[PDB]
């Protein structure tokens, strides 16, 4: 998870949205990324 959080924050996403997307995604990074793309606000 720590590598996955770092990957996604390195891509510009914020800490709390990253952790929650990973939770919903059951730690699938590709799925978490798709969640962030579709649903992050702004």
């Amino acid at each position: 998870v720590d590598a996955k959080i770092a990957k996604l924050m390195g891509e510009g996403y914020a800490f709390e949205e990253v952790k929650r997307a990973l939770e919903i995604a059951q730690n699938n990074v590709e799925v978490a990324r798709s969640i962030l793309r579709e649903f992050a606000f702004p």
